[PDB]
């Protein structure tokens, strides 16, 4: 799985949203997009207009993102480019790409990695934090990452009747590297190769966790573990040479082609999309859409 297999020492700062106003967070579409596809659901399915096309994905995205400009969050969402070589339907994505214009909530086509964009956003200041499931950010040296943006809060379990809560966590790369006892980012992707990356899934085994991270510790780099005995094993089960699989990471193909604006929500054209073409409930559209105009004019007159 990755650095989440180390999840007992990287422990984050588990917040609430409203400790977030006023931040920006870069946030993975298509992470995003997936957990409303899987987690928005009626009688065990994802909801569907009266066509039976799958609506969850755009359900989501309005009220979360709606809920979220509520707390004082400012969300630009990040879509994945084209893949690297080792690395959802269009249909979906060009959806989102419509509401979130319909609603003037920005977002970035990424050339490559979305998690590798939000973070060199973060990076450049142009956002407070990154905000994903996935850990991929930090590789990728973005120095804040906030979990479960898009998914906070309380379920009951349809088994025990327990009631599960998410809340939002942050994690700051500067901790994680002290958390790990590691140097540096290098050390924490050459960490991460050991574990198993989404260019290198299987990581390799016979290595846990605790192994991989002491032996990055001990030895400093993947580099230097050439000169170990361990060495073949990790040749054997790396698909490509190391550097390469660290250049992914460290030198991420990204964009500086953006300008982030948060703009009024066209109240009309969002009727006409979810209302009129996908069966959203009227009422509750218009309020989501009165409900935002005033969360960015709460955002507005404080600057
Ligand atoms: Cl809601
Ligand atoms: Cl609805």
């Amino acid at each position: 799985m990755g650095l989440a297999e180390l999840r007992e020492l990287i422990e984050p700062e588990e917040t609430d949203l409203r400790a977030l106003a006023g931040r920006e967070i870069a946030i993975d579409a298509f992470n995003a997009l997936y957990q409303f596809l899987t987690t928005i659901m009626k009688d065990g399915r994802p909801l569907m207009d009266s066509r039976g096309r799958i609506t969850s994905h755009l359900n989501g995205l309005l009220y979360r993102t709606v809920n979220l400009v509520e707390e004082g969050i400012k969300p630009v969402y990040v879509f994945d480019g084209e893949p690297p070589d080792l690395k959802l339907d269009e249909s979906l994505v060009e959806d989102a790409k419509r509401l979130l214009d319909l609603m003037g909530i920005p977002w970035v086509q990424a050339p490559s990695e979305g998690e590798a964009q939000c973070a060199y956003m973060a990076r450049c200041g142009d956002v407070w934090a990154t905000g994903s499931q996935d850990y991929d950010s930090l590789l990728f040296g973005s120095p804040r990452l906030v979990r479960n943006i898009t998914i906070v809060g309380k379920r009951k379990h349809p088994h025990t009747g327990e009631i599960i809560e998410v809340k939002p966590e942050i994690m700051r790369l500067e901790d994680v590297l002290d958390q790990l006892g590691l140097e540096s980012r290098e050390q924490l992707v050459d960490l991460a190769i050991l574990l198993g990356t989404d260019y290198n899934p299987d990581g390799v085994p016979g290595i846990g966790p605790k192994r991989a991270l002491q032996l990055i510790r001990k030895y400093g780099s993947l580099d230097e573990l050439k000169d170990t005995d361990i060495w073949p094993k990790i040749e054997r089960h790396l698909p490509v040479e190391p550097e390469k699989l660290r250049r992914l990471f460290l030198e991420p193909e990204v964009t500086d082609d953006y300008e982030l604006d948060w703009d009024e929500p066209d109240e009309e054209g969002l009727v006409e999309f979810l209302v009129e073409e996908r069966d959203f409930s009227e009422d509750r559209v218009r309020r989501a859409v009165e409900r935002l105009k005033e969360a960015l004019q709460e955002l507005r007159k404080g600057g």
